[PDB]
Parts: C-alpha cells; structure tokens; sequence
C-alpha cells in the first residue's frame, strides 16, 4: 500500500550541502517527493513536534539542535513509505547504521544524526500535518 | 560576490525524481540551497513568470509544460550564484550542453529542459520575489 511519511533533513545534513545526496537516497529507492520546504523553526516548533521527549535528559540538547540551523522538510510518497524511510535513514548510532543508510554516511553522533522520520502510519499523519496544509501536497 | 539566484526544476525532471541529482550539482559545486518549495503553478503564475516571452512562438507550449506537472523552485546562494547556475544548468538545447552538465544529463529537448535559472542579477531579485517573500529565505 502507498504511504506517505515526513522526512526532516536536520541543520547538520542541510550544513554539509548533502541535501542532494539524501534526496537521491529517497528518489533511488522507490519514494516520491511530494511537497517540501525549507525551514528555519522556532523553539516552539522543535519543542512542540518533540513533546514526546520533553521529559528526557536530551530534549534540551535536541531543541538547541533543530533550531541551530536551517531544516528541509519533505512528505515521502510510496509503498510501505513509513518504515522504507527509516530503513534508508539507518540506526541513530551512525557506528551501527547499515553500509549505505543515509546515517551511515552523513550522520555525526547518535544525537546529531542528520534525519527525522516518522515512526508510524499514526505519526505520519500527524507530523505531515504539523507542518503541511494539505493544498501543499503536488500530486503527479 | 555573494548572490542569490532562482532554480526551478521542471516537471519533466520532477517527473523523473532526480531533485537530488540535480540539487548535488548545484552543491557540490559550492551552491547552498536557501531556500526551497515543491510548488504547482498555476496558468497565470507560469504565463507571468514567462511574460517576457508572451510574443515568442514558444510561449503557449512553455507554459502548458510548466503547469503540466509540480516542480521544484530553489534560491541559490554563493559566489558567482548567476552565472554559476547557467554553468551548471548548461545549454538550452541539450545536444549543445556540455557534457556533465544537467540538461546534458536530464534534459529531454531544447524544450523539455529540465531546469530554469535567473539570467542576470537584477532578474534574480524578480525572480525570487514572485515566488518567495524574503521570511521564507533561510540564512545559514
């Protein structure tokens, strides 16, 4: 079935100029571009669409972090899209990621890690949404 | 000098998810993208940004081929941003283009040519103000 998923390229990955790089990692592998956006959020942004955290050591760190720099953000589109974007992103370890996940190769530290991407068909929908209006989706 | 210059990815190479091919040329070669949307553009939004070809016999065709599909509109940043570009993007006609460049590698007529780019400085600064207000431009 087709998915649609969020991906953020964090302001490490945007630093390093390798958006291209990620890009082609999704376009080579079966997934879609199909709204995108780059973005300088705010610390209500990073602190709301990480509440999940908000209670851990490393919140702080990860806000300081997403709103360092600017981010691109971009909806994935294809089958199984959800899970198919964080196989290609790789284990938040870049010692552990796979040979050739996106995290393998661009990622610094378990922390500054280059990517975000949605955990669930759930929250998919919601990150989407969080920063998308639906009439900023480009069907082909 | 440190310009900014317009790109757009056209729905044929959009078509083609090749965005991230097209986006490594531009930084792998010291271009850094700041800022970015995938966009559908409307008849009078492609007629306008083409207006000063209104009075050319292309003009029809271009503009049905621009709103035929999303494409992808990036403002580029760095030395020589302009003229950089025009290099990158190469010739209109991709029998002429040099080799490597993205119509040599991505386009499909002298027509169907994958990308635009601002031709002159003061053009850029239009250019980028139809489709960005400056809020949406991300320093790094």
């Amino acid at each position: 079935a087709i998915e649609r998923t969020i991906s953020i390229i964090k302001p490490d990955a945007v630093g390093k100029n390798v958006i291209g790089k990620i890009y082609s990692r999704f376009e080579e592998n079966g997934l879609k571009i199909v709204a995108a956006k780059m973005k300088q959020l705010t610390l209500k942004e990073a602190q709301e669409f990480y509440a999940v955290h908000k209670d851990r050591p490393f919140y702080a760190g990860l806000v300081e972090f997403m709103t360092g720099g600017p981010v691109m953000i971009q909806v994935l589109e294809g089958e199984n899209a959800v899970l198919k974007n964080r196989e290609l992103m790789g284990a938040t370890n870049p010692t552990e990621a796979a040979e050739g996940t996106i995290r393998a190769d661009f990622a610094t530290s378990v922390s500054i890690n280059a990517v975000h991407g949605s955990d669930s068909v759930e929250n998919a929908a919601l990150e989407i949404a969080y920063f998308f209006s639906q009439t900023e989706i480009c069907p082909r």
